[PDB]
């Protein structure tokens, strides 16, 4: 290529700053939470195996 | 009294033996598992709300 060395190394970086800008725009969102906690402590129940 | 003491130490001696002659009896009285937890061991939140 004219202006870049190899394709991977180079789409890798790319990819290791958009996790990053992806992470900061997760941290500081309004997505509520989601997990199977299916009655916890208080009678955990063994965290309903089923 | 006759052989007795002060009346407040003979009794406690004789429920005090008499505890451990129920602790061999329990743990072999093949009774069963009773408590209001429902299944909330692994939670370490409450036993229940309710």
């Amino acid at each position: 290529n004219y202006g870049r060395g190899r394709e991977l190394m180079y789409q890798l970086e790319k990819k290791g700053k958009e996790i990053k800008r992806d992470l900061e725009k997760i941290l500081l969102s309004g997505q509520a939470r989601t997990d199977v906690l299916a009655d916890q402590y208080l009678t955990n129940s063994a965290a309903d195996p089923a």
